[PDB]
């Protein structure tokens, strides 16, 4: 553990290198579901 | 710190898994916006 705990530490101290909000996104855009009964009718 | 270096050596390696481009989406998908002015005007 000379070879064991100094080998267990770490066999042979993790680092979390994150990402990002990978969601982008834009659904609203005016949805056509606004535009879509204009003048239904006519 | 035979218990200490050691025991601190990872308490009793950290491998990160990573994960996946969660972001499917479509939106594209000829967005409406595009055939609801087709003949507005009639």
């Amino acid at each position: 553990g000379g070879e064991q705990g100094a080998t267990e530490a770490l066999q042979g101290r993790v680092d979390e290198y994150d990402a990002l909000r990978a969601d982008v996104d834009d659904n609203a855009s005016s949805i056509a579901a606004l535009n879509d009964l204009t003048v239904l009718l006519n």
